[PDB]
């Protein structure tokens, strides 16, 4: 199934932020009504923040999140969660070798802010 797609509210403001656990340099690309609007790129075994971000949802308010290593798509695990029907978590993993800790890349999306 896909994953790493996201439909938010329109015309809302929304954090996007990367860790990186792997010896590949990620990099994480944000588009937003199928452009990109963030790219983030960093190495880090120890989940360092390689990039945070505020971005608009525009008035279609789809978020996709694509993590590519070496130019080679990493393979995506995702879901949204919602607390108190109010707060909400985009969550993306990725993979990038073989060993299927699927951390190599992982995107944090969080709304609203403020
Ligand atoms: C390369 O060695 C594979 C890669 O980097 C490792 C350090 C580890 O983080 C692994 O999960 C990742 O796919
Ligand atoms: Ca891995
Ligand atoms: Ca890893
Ligand atoms: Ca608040």
């Amino acid at each position: 199934a896909t994953q790493g797609v996201f439909t938010l509210p329109a015309n809302t403001r929304f954090g996007v932020t990367a860790f990186a656990n792997s010896s590949g340099t990620q990099t994480v690309n944000v588009l937003v009504n199928n452009e990109t609007a963030a790219t983030f790129s960093g190495q880090s075994t120890n989940n360092a923040v390689i990039g945070t971000q505020v971005l608009n949802s525009g008035s279609s308010g789809k978020v996709q999140v694509q993590v590519s290593v070496n130019g080679r798509p990493s393979d995506l695990v995702s879901a949204q969660v919602i607390l108190t029907n109010e707060l909400n978590f985009a969550l993306v993993g990725s993979e990038d070798g073989t060993d299927n800790d699927y951390n190599d890349a992982v995107v944090v999306i969080n709304w609203p802010l403020g």
